[PDB]
């Protein structure tokens, strides 16, 4: 009982402008009957079943003469195309004949004519009349002449034999007989028939070559591929669906409106695709941008040349986070729970003892007393651990967990030192972190990255989606971390040289390393990294880029060896943020509850004794 022509999903960007239409580039466009011009409808009827609206299930008068040796009717012609085998010999015709009478009692003449004008074949993969017209002539039905209509009307009899590109002589003669039938059946006057037949069919024929016409191009506007695969995910996580089958809803005529912004999105996949900041074809990217204020998803890249069912979405897959999470497990909680200044002096060390484990910095050598501001923007390991041990001691054994749980960063088991530093269960997607950071960007208010504004269904219902929003940290903590992390772009900062000019931004970079075992096993040099991140944010936008490799090779081929290779994600970040940020000047909103100025901010009303005026180098 499925005559329905599938009608594919349309996506719109933030402007409500149509952006991608999930039709797999197919040469098919659904057309309602009323939107088909009378002239067109005629040319078909005249050519195939002139007496269609009287009728019923074959004229009988056309089976009076046909047995006399045939021919058939829209209704039944359609029934055949509700797949009745490829064997015929009065067998197909037997079921065809009954199904016709049944279908006529369930569906109106118009609904049958419509399914006709949508399903039938026109050669070179073209199904349906609306497609035929844009294909051969690049014309909408409304403005096309009788020659064109005649031909198109004629084509579905023996499409391949009548396809103009291949058999123009044959096409001409078939268009000619269609015109004759339209005349013979009084669908057009003597004047316009004699004025129609003297028209060049090649009139506005779009010129082409063979390999373009067997190029069913199923990867168009391929920039949207990833923003699309995110829509697909979020579509189904909502009451009104889920009970349902994705594969179906995407062909049930729905209309998705997103927070995508086209230009951010093009820019982003263009830069992922055209980057030179890749060691080898095995290097991967997952980047996500989103609106700091709302958590709405502006653009997104699952990887270089990302296709949808085929490729993994690196922007929505979990990756080991490296030093990315120190603002959430160490220094942020401290500000919220014991109201540290940005100067809280911590002692760096040679190594440190946390449980039966020995931990050291990246460079190895110690730096003595340092400010948390420096410790964060240069990403020292010990001060982080120390700070987390302080928090845990003077605020709660599970106090870190609850700061991180409020920003979407959930841990199944215990949060040990490994995971303070990006190890083990500290794995999260760039999308996950982008949210985490926009909280710092936007006064401390977390927003599970959302992508769908609403969807409008063909049957007339329209569902507004929502996203799990909730205040995650007090304003001062969000502000200080924000101003603190602008220091990442300053001299000595872990991302220096990649700041943008008129724009106020902060970032925490990331550098995940391998297991102790792995270094020897694959002869990886000491300074090789498995995962690199930059997580940056302005008051407008929050971007989180991850890069990493499919699989580890010998001597670092598929690692990031040195600053020059560990730096790659910053190139992608600066290139995009640079293009897409405005230089209006908006900064991070400052509360009354903070006091002082970088590097010395402290919680107003609760000052800290342990500050230092001690610089970097």
């Amino acid at each position: 009982a499925k005559l329905q022509d599938p009608i594919p999903a349309k996506i719109y960007d933030k402007n409500g402008e149509l952006v991608k239409t999930l039709d797999n580039g197919q040469r098919h466009e659904h057309v309602n009957l009323k939107d088909v011009p009378k002239s067109m409808k005629d040319a078909v009827l005249a050519t195939e079943d002139n007496r269609f609206y009287e009728h019923g299930a074959l004229d009988y008068k056309r089976l009076f003469g046909a047995i006399g040796k045939g021919a058939s009717t829209l209704t039944q012609q359609v029934v055949k195309d509700a797949f009745l085998s490829q064997h015929k010999s009065i067998g197909r015709k037997a079921q065809e004949a009954y199904l016709s009478y049944r279908l006529e009692q369930e569906y109106s003449k118009d609904d049958i004519f419509q399914v006709y004008l949508n399903k039938i074949y026109y050669s070179d993969g073209v199904t349906g009349i609306k497609a035929a017209a844009k294909y051969y002539f690049n014309k909408d039905l409304k403005d096309l002449n009788l020659a064109e209509e005649a031909y198109l009307a004629g084509l579905p009899q023996v499409p391949n034999n009548y396809n103009i590109y291949d058999h123009p002589k044959a096409a001409e003669d078939r268009k000619n007989t269609v015109l004759y039938l339209m005349h013979y059946h009084k669908r057009i006057t003597d004047k316009q028939w004699e004025d129609a037949k003297k028209i060049d069919l090649k009139a506005n024929l779009v010129n082409r070559t063979p390999e373009e016409r067997q190029n069913i191009d199923t990867n168009q506007d391929s920039e949207y591929n990833s923003y699309v695969n995110f829509v697909k995910s979020e579509l189904m996580n909502n009451k009104a669906f889920k009970d349902e089958n994705l594969g179906n809803v995407l062909q049930s005529g729905i209309k998705i409106y997103t927070n995508m912004d086209k230009d951010v999105q093009k820019t982003l996949q263009n830069d992922v695709d055209n980057g030179s900041f890749y060691k080898n074809k095995d290097q991967q990217v997952g980047a996500t941008i989103l609106d700091s204020k709302t958590g709405g998803l502006v653009a997104i890249s699952g990887g270089r040349d990302f296709k949808d069912v085929v490729n993994r979405n690196q922007a929505t897959d979990p990756h080991p986070t490296g030093s990315s999470l120190k603002p959430f497990l160490a220094y942020g909680p401290a500000i919220e729970n014991m109201k540290w200044a940005t100067n809280h002096a911590i002692q760096d060390e040679s190594s440190y003892q946390v449980d039966g484990s020995t931990f050291r910095n990246y460079d190895t050598k110690s730096h003595g007393t340092v400010s948390i501001y420096d410790a964060l923007r240069q990403s020292f390991n010990i001060p982080a651990l120390k700070a987390w041990q302080s928090v845990k001691q003077n605020a709660g054994n599970d106090a870190p967990k609850k700061f991180a749980a409020k920003l979407g960063l959930n841990y199944e088991g215990d949060i040990g030192p490994s995971e303070v530093l990006g190890g083990s269960a500290s794995e999260f997607s760039p999308t996950q972190l982008a949210s985490a950071f926009a909280a710092i960007a936007n006064g401390g208010t977390y927003n599970n990255a959302h992508s769908i504004q609403k969807v409008v269904t063909r049957d007339g219902e329209t569902i507004e989606y929502d996203h799990t929003s909730h205040k995650a940290m007090s304003d001062y903590t969000a502000y200080m971390l924000a101003e603190m992390l602008k220091g990442t772009f300053k001299p000595y900062g872990s991302a220096y040289g990649h700041g943008v000019s008129g724009v106020n931004m902060g970032a925490k970079t990331g550098t995940g390393t391998y297991g102790a075992e792995t270094y020897s096993q694959y002869n990886l040099p000491d300074n090789a990294a498995k995962d690199v991140w930059i997580n940056g944010f302005t008051p407008q936008y929050t971007m989180s880029v991850w890069m990493g490799f499919s699989k580890v090779k010998q001597y670092g081929e598929n690692s990031f060896v040195g600053h020059s290779q560990q730096e790659y994600p910053q190139f992608l970040y600066e290139n995009v943020m640079s293009k897409i940020s405005s230089r209006d000047g908006e900064d991070f909103k400052r509360p009354s509850s903070v006091s002082g100025s970088i590097p010395s901010i402290n919680v107003s009303g609760s000052q800290d004794n342990n500050t230092t005026n001690r610089s970097t180098h």
